[PDB]
């Protein structure tokens, strides 16, 4: 319950009344138990099996689509004769793609894995307590334990619940907490109280955290919180909430879908008012059981004609074969969705360590004495090449390179390098790569000797293996170590007791060598080390090293810098209390300065021309880390996203800084910052939520469980490939590869998708505005229907499915990298473009219901009832108007519809070549330009002579049509739609632009 890291031990215990000593007492522990619970994450519970079905159904789009369905049995019953056994195939192929919509769309829901579950697995099983009823420790369950009982922890061991740490035992206590920070430094605790309310996590240096681990040392602490309560439980908490919203695209449709509903149930309202012959106008006669059908029989068949019920089976195919390609390109996609948002994005979120750099600590700058006279101090300055723990890389002294053995103090500087230190290298002969063993602070300096290569030992033909220690195991050989003075708070360094091999008996030779913060160490230093000899340290020869040093941790290079130093005249080997670390400061006095190393997790080395990629395509890469601002700012500076003489003073803050400023000033840092430091997992997820305030598409990229809120945030969660599970888990997109520069690449290709699929959405819905207007004309009338539903299915479904499936693949622009994100707020269709199809949908809703009236009024082969009033009377519920009467169900012919339906199908081959540019002509838009295109349009008038001619086919559909002059007809009804459409461009290619 407690939430203060900023009262004295003292004051944690009082607050829990419990003795440091003792520790809960049962009734305590059943009433904190009670108040607090128990000390666990919660799991989300996954997919509700009826609510990921409900999903599917609940869309506007499948409710018209049911009803309609539902109403094609109202109708379905009614229907006198034995064709009424053969007439359920149009409700039935109707519910059934409603079937198929849902199946097919709900398989790819592969969010298949729980982030939350796998952040519990930082949740250790066993904890260890002290309580009242023993004085041995306990270990119990970790859910178990509550706020305010005495806990132990050790080397190894798994934080179990938030801590006030109240006493260490070990001389000093090393704790990782990347899980927290995202860096695996360990980071040196202590008891005293940290007095900042606001304090970050970073900050905390008396406290330790559920779920972080104790890299050394042994302690004791007193639980301050426990479940939800705590740093791990709030990243818990943020994941669990936040759910992915629908993608610009899926909006689009959703709006659409909403006014498509407005529209018919006016259009409705509208026929209501012109047909009012059926309410002013005739007499007694029976209407109201058979032309009451004219109310339903098109109420049926004019959702049918407005919902393109295909279009989805379109875009999934699309998007599916999107992932495969991008997955060539090692850019993983767990969720399609995602990949048409990826076109669209302005702004990448980036994690730094293990994201932007390799995050393997490296020693790339070193320096010794040179030459001294009074007063005049010069040194031996060095850079080392190598980003990775791997002994690839050469040192060079003014970018060129020289042996390192040639040089007597690099001799001593690798010697101690070598021997102060309790890490190693080691290959990993799995994944190929070598890795670090123990501090990586100090594995820097392992890879920085075998890079040094001092004594000339060859190396060259040795094991990738074996030669991950050569030249530092040689340095053990040349001195055996007796004993090391731990590391301590006091004097911010450590030692190694060395004596010299071979020499077992006398007293001469032995010597400390010491390493740690600057500062102190070099004030420890009575002699400074040139080469070999040794020369005393003045005020000239000090100022200087420092000067170095100083400029070396702060410039555009802000690195972590070790002095190193030895004791040539170590004190008596049995003159001193290797039990009490408070002596070893004055053991490691009278010190010679040897050297400078300089450490820094370096950048990727394809980053900086990701960063340049992106600004190109117009989109901004903001840095968030739990690393230091000075860090971060110089790797912005090497990266790229700042220039090395840019003025940031107002655009890189610290997550405190940022706490500080107000919600309208924070809001405007997320725009103009591109570098905020030592954060909290929350900050991350804050940036983006304001970044998203501005309508904005935004990725974020981690590799670290405290990348995790920010990346189920974004639209978009970009996880490295050698990330956490968790980062991974909470991510739609996993970088196999680790470069970031395949988000570029990932981007393209998105921008690509996105393009092509905005052509077959505004080619297969345009169409429908045209089967509305066919629709709405046939009945606004009162001709004879000449298409139905059942037909207006197989259209859209396959008849324009191949094509508006072909344009997926059209040719994606060139030069796409270097055009500004397009807007979210641009509508598909709006404009020029929204009259364009204004025009070729009344074309096609008119070139449809007039062929029907070709088989009738200018009918040749056909009933020539020229003008025999079908808008009048299609009755014929008496054939008086018509003398010599015996046969009036001609108006029910297979024939004047298999027209409206030869045309549309006729149609649509065209708005698809129509369709494969927005303002170029098909003169400089050839149809053959898109292979997969000219096979579809084959397919497709393949398919329309396939259920024309297939006897069981045409049974359903309706009857054929010679070739006569009829389809010739059919044509130039057709046909003169390129042309219309190929005019209608040029009056924008020219009079709006060029
Ligand atoms: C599907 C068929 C029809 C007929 C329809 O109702 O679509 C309108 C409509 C709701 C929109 C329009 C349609 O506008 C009309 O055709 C007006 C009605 C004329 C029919 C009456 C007979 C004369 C879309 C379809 O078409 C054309 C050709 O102008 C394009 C676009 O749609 C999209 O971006 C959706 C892509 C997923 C939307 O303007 C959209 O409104 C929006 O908010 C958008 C941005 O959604
Ligand atoms: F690796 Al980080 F913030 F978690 F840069
Ligand atoms: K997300
Ligand atoms: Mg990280």
């Amino acid at each position: 319950m407690e939430a203060a890291h900023s009262k004295s031990t003292e004051e944690c215990l009082a607050y829990f009344g419990v003795s440091e000593t003792t520790g809960l007492t049962p009734d305590q522990v059943k009433r904190h138990l009670e108040k607090y619970g128990h000390n666990e994450l919660p799991a989300e519970e996954g997919k509700s099996l009826w609510e990921l079905v409900i999903e599917q159904f609940e869309d506007l789009l499948v409710r018209i689509l049911l009803l309609a369905a539902c109403i094609s049995f109202v109708l379905a019953w009614f229907e006198e004769g034995e064709e009424t056994i053969t007439a359920f195939v149009e409700p039935f192929v109707i519910l059934l793609i409603l079937i198929a919509n849902a199946i097919v769309g709900v398989w790819q829901e592969r969010n298949a894995e729980n982030a939350i579950e796998a952040l519990k697995e930082y949740e250790p099983e066993m904890g260890k307590v002290y309580r009242a009823d023993r004085k041995s420790v306990q270990r119990i369950k970790a859910r178990d334990i509550v706020p305010g009982d005495i806990v132990e922890v050790a080397v190894g061991d798994k934080v179990p619940a938030d801590i006030r740490i109240l006493s260490i035992k070990s001389t000093t206590l090393r704790v990782d907490q990347s899980i927290l920070t995202g860096e695996s430094v360990s980071v040196i605790k202590h008891t005293e109280p940290v007095p900042d309310p606001r304090a970050v996590n970073q900050d905390k240096k008396n406290m330790l955290f559920s779920g972080t681990n104790i890299a050394a040392g042994k302690a004791l602490g007193i639980v301050a919180t426990t479940g939800v309560s705590t740093e791990i439980g709030k990243i818990r908490d943020q994941m669990a909430a936040t759910e992915q919203d629908k993608t610009p695209l899926q909006q689009k449709l959703d709006e659409f879908g909403e006014q498509l509903s407005k529209v018919i149930s006016l259009i409705c309202v509208a026929v209501w008012l012109i047909n009012i012959g059926h309410f002013n106008d005739p007499v007694h006669g029976g209407s109201w059981i058979r032309g009451a059908i004219y109310y339903f029989k098109i109420a049926v068949a004019l959702a049918v004609a407005a919902i393109p019920e295909g279009l989805p089976a379109v875009i999934t195919t699309c998007l599916a074969l999107g992932t495969r390609r991008m997955a060539k390109k090692n850019a993983i996609v767990r969720s399609l969705p995602s990949v048409e948002t990826l076109g669209c994005t302005s702004v990448i979120c980036s994690d730094k360590t293990g994201t932007l750099t390799t995050n393997q600590m490296s020693v790339c700058k070193m320096f010794i004495i040179d030459k001294v006279d009074g007063d005049f101090c010069s040194l031996n300055e060095f850079s080392i090449t190598g980003s990775t723990y791997a002994p690839e890389g050469e040192v060079l002294k003014n970018d060129k390179p020289i042996r390192s053995g040639q040089f007597d103090g690099l001799v001593e500087l690798a010697t101690i390098c070598a021997l102060c230190n309790d890490s190693s290298l080691d290959f990993n002969e799995t994944k190929g790569v070598y890795e670090k063993v123990g501090e990586a602070t100090e594995t820097a300096l392992t890879t920085l000797v075998e890079k040094m290569n001092v004594f000339n030992t060859e190396v060259r033909n040795l094991s990738k293996v074996e030669r991950a220690n050569a030249c530092n195991s040689v340095i053990r050989q040349l001195m055996k170590k007796e004993f090391t003075l731990e590391f301590s708070r006091d004097r911010k360094s450590m030692s190694v007791y060395c004596s010299p091999a071979k020499s077992s008996r006398a007293a001469v030779g032995n010597k400390m060598f010491v390493k740690g913060a600057p500062e102190g160490v070099i004030d420890r230093c009575n002699y400074v080390r040139v080469g070999t000899t040794r020369v005393p340290m003045t005020g000239p020869v000090k100022e200087k090293i420092l000067s170095v040093i100083k400029e070396w941790g702060t410039g555009r290079d802000t690195l972590r810098c070790l002095a190193l130093a030895t004791r040539d005249t170590p004190p008596k080997r049995e003159e001193m209390v290797l039990d009490d670390s408070s002596r070893f400061m004055e053991y490691e006095t009278d010190l010679t300065f040897v050297g400078v190393v300089g450490m820094l997790d370096p950048p990727r080395k394809e980053v900086m021309g990701s960063i340049q990629l992106c600004r190109d395509a117009g989109i901004r890469v903001i840095m968030i880390t739990g690393d230091n601002k000075g860090t971060a700012i110089a790797i912005c500076r090497r990266i790229g996203i700042f220039g090395e003489n840019e003025e940031v003073a107002d655009r890189a803050y610290t997550g405190r800084e940022f706490d500080d400023l107000p919600l309208a000033e924070q809001r405007e840092a997320c725009r103009r910052a591109c570098c905020f430091a030592r954060v909290e997992p929350s900050h991350k997820s804050k940036i983006v939520e304001y970044l998203q305030s501005y309508d904005e598409i935004t990725a974020m990229t981690g590799d670290g469980v405290n990348d995790a809120p920010a990346l189920k945030k974004a639209e978009i969660g970009i996880a490295m490939g050698s990330g956490t599970a968790v980062a991974k888990t909470a991510s739609e997109m996993v970088l196999a590869d680790d470069n970031f520069s395949t988000i570029v690449a990932a981007v393209e290709e998105g921008r690509a998708i996105y393009n092509n699929m905005k052509q077959f959405i505004r080619y297969l819905i345009s169409s429908n505005v045209g089967e509305v207007v066919c629709i709405f004309l046939t009945a606004a009338l009162g001709l004879p229907e000449a298409l139905i539903p059942v037909q207006l299915l197989w259209v859209n479904l396959v008849t324009d499915g191949l094509p508006a499936t072909a344009l997926g693949f059209n040719p994606p622009d060139l030069d796409i990298m270097d055009r500004p994100p397009r807007s979210p707020k641009e509508p598909l269709i709006s404009g020029w473009l929204f009259f364009r199809y204004m025009a070729i949908g009344g074309y096609v809703g008119a070139a449809t219901v007039g062929a029907a009236a070709w088989w009738f009024m200018y009918a040749e082969d056909g009933p020539g009832v020229t003008y025999h009033q079908l808008t009048h009377f299609m009755q014929c519920t008496e054939d008086h108007p018509h003398f010599e009467g015996l046969d009036c169900e001609i108006f029910e012919a297979p024939e004047p519809m298999t027209m409206a339906l030869s045309v549309l199908v006729t149609i649509e081959m065209c708005n698809a070549l129509n369709s494969l540019s927005e303002n170029q002509s098909l003169m400089r838009m050839p149809p053959w330009v898109n292979i997969w295109l000219l096979g579809s349009i084959c397919l497709s008038m393949s398919l329309h002579f396939l259920i024309l001619y297939v006897d069981p086919l045409p049974m359903i559909f309706k009857l054929k049509a010679l070739d006569l002059t009829q389809w010739l007809m059919v044509l130039k009804i057709s046909l003169p739609v390129i042309g219309l459409d190929e005019i209608l461009k040029f009056i924008a290619r020219n009079y709006l632009e060029g």
